[PDB]
């Protein structure tokens, strides 16, 4: 594929995709005067750059398929100590630090397979530094028996504006009336393809892939 | 900061005045040219490490940069951590095609020796290289106001020094070998960025990955 | 089976199974003038009262089958913290102290299967108060690809006693000529049946089973 | 402490005076007794709980037994450190003879009262009790110079009363009910252990376990 040499225009080069960017402050300026409200965080991509310990579980559990992510081991060891790897992004510290400013009850809704015991909620309220008022525990959320689903969750705790990474956390958002905000992933993620970011119309933080 | 900064066209099609590269460009480049000895730095430019570099400072000097000069830090890192370092995209292709040309391949990185290591297994195993062309990783340390890594450079007789840092940039440059540039992915714990291009030296596009 | 009001008599009362009891103070004297030499020590039911983990093992991963000693969820659990809730043994805090008065080098090694990290190295350090240069790593012992067996970690680190509390801990010791000295099982240890001690005409500690 | 103590025939002999009983004894003791209230202690009663105990000292304070009186320790404790416990065969026993006669079973423990408690689940699920002769567990504390259990017992009309410690006992002395002791393992960490038959009560044979 590729030529070797080929080229480029300048119309290419200041070509931009019909996106709603946003800032953060400009986030914030949005919510000026509403009072305290609950909001909701994905967790993987959106605030931890979690890959190191979904790639060391794939080489681990299932270095010749997909298996690892259906594997109960697995989970336990990204659920009690494998997040002490993956590294916090600078877009959800200041977006926690806005909400925390706001007074927001901060949740943090997750796919990931629930494990009896989890030390992911005391990695994010340390790293993040979530007082105590603002912090919820980790909602695991799914369809197995006894789950609720992630946009039953956005319900049950009126979470007004979702944070995510994933095609589905935007559209969990819209599927209640929540307002869905992306948050792009890290091109060195391992979880492939990369989503359309922007592609529901939604708003799309800038310069979120850190 | 502006709550609207705003942007202008000027301002979007501009571009720094980098001398910007393809692998199949710094392929065609060595056409008929026969097997010589390459190097790669490790971190950031073969491996985003930062996930044990972040552990070991929260672990070993979370409000210092102490980490970084602690034998049991070292230890740690070059025995099993890399387990959570991802391999870079662009270096398996870099690997493969210098591979594929019958070259020696060399890793000199500015982690400190230590007195077991994995490393080399690591790197061996997760890119594919064949132990003919595959060299023990040399630890060439880091020691303010010098390049630890043109000596070993000079001592393998390498050509062609990739790196995400200016050390490695002017490593090569120290033994008129070419140097060129992987991006540090942003998301690296090692900030800041440093400006690729900054010695006019060639750049790799899409190296973050 | 059993009448009602068996009664019994004074024969019975004092009878005595022909067993060589030995305490720690008989094992010590018995060892004077030794210079430092290596000893090891099987784990459950020797030097941990173990059972409470595999008990919620067993309710957990196989109410109504031996499963869950081939669970690998059960072995990350039971060797990276539910030791916590082990009870370390009078017996062997009086063992450990005389071996590392001794100066001996002192092993543990256990038929636990492995898993690749475990936390049992350090509660046995910690709470026995087993200095350093006394302390080994567990050995995980069996026949797992790539593992020895018991008797040929004895041989491979010159273990000259072993104390344990099963057959097998015994046998171990008494193929590789080293003095297996027998500890007792409680009797509230869900590891049943409780083994014959003293069957092999070997030491058996008394008071051992606390 | 002798090197070579050694004994001799009177003591390999000697019996304490313990009026010992066995679970066949006790239900010929009830045979055609309609049905009625009975208790039980918790803890080295029907559970061995020491393994949540000794965690809870480690965590909450392993140089003293303050941790007895920390609604942080009994929180843990009461709502998921009994799945560590180990049901004692005696209590197996005890209780299916007790539910075979439709007696009504009530647990009185001198843990102390916390906001949610799941003890009384793991004891009907641990010890198969119906529902119709479970009762929800009583927790009676405990405070120096008191016998809390003894108003419970009475408020219950607990005809029978089984425990392992003196309050257990005295407390079924205080409103005339049978108090009868079960013997604490031990390798329980609740030290030292009681003089089971300091009140002349009937004592159950081979009950450590
Ligand atoms: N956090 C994750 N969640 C779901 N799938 C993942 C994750 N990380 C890696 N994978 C998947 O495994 C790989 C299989 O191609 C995909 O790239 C996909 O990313
Ligand atoms: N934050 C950091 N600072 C310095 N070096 C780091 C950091 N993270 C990873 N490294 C790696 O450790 C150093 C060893 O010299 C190399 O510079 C390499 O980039
Ligand atoms: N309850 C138990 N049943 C069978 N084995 C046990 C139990 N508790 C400890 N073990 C033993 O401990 C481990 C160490 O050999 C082995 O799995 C062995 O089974
Ligand atoms: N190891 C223990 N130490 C003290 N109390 C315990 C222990 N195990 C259970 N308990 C219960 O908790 C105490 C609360 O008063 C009672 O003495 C009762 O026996
Ligand atoms: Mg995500
Ligand atoms: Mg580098
Ligand atoms: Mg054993
Ligand atoms: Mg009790």
């Amino acid at each position: 594929p590729s030529p070797l040499n080929p080229g480029t225009n300048v119309a290419r080069l200041a070509e931009q995709a019909p996106i709603h960017w946003v800032s953060v402050a400009q986030i914030e300026n949005s919510l000026a005067g509403r009072p305290p409200m609950a909001v909701g965080f994905d967790i993987d991509d959106t605030v931890l750059f979690s890959s190191p310990g979904f790639w060391r579980g794939k080489k681990t559990f299932s270095p010749e398929s997909e298996d690892y992510l259906k594997n109960p081991v697995f989970w336990e060891k990204m659920n009690n100590g494998w997040d002490e790897f993956s590294i916090p992004k600078e877009v959800a510290r200041q977006l926690i630090d806005m909400h925390v400013r706001r007074g927001d009850a901060i949740f943090f809704v997750t796919g990931r397979s629930p494990t009896k015991t989890e030390t992911v909620s005391k990695t994010l309220a340390d790293n993040f530094h979530i007082p105590a008022t603002n912090m919820n525990p980790v909602i695991f959320a799914g369809d197995k028996p006894g789950q609720n689903t992630k946009s039953q969750w956005l319900q049950d705790k009126n979470i007004r504006i979702f944070y995510g990474d994933s095609d589905n956390d935007i559209t969990a958002a819209r599927d209640v009336g929540a307002r869905g905000i992306r948050i792009l992933r890290a091109s060195n993620s391992t979880y492939k393809p990369l989503p359309q970011a922007g592609a529901f119309g939604e708003e799309v933080i800038v310069n979120s892939e850190y």
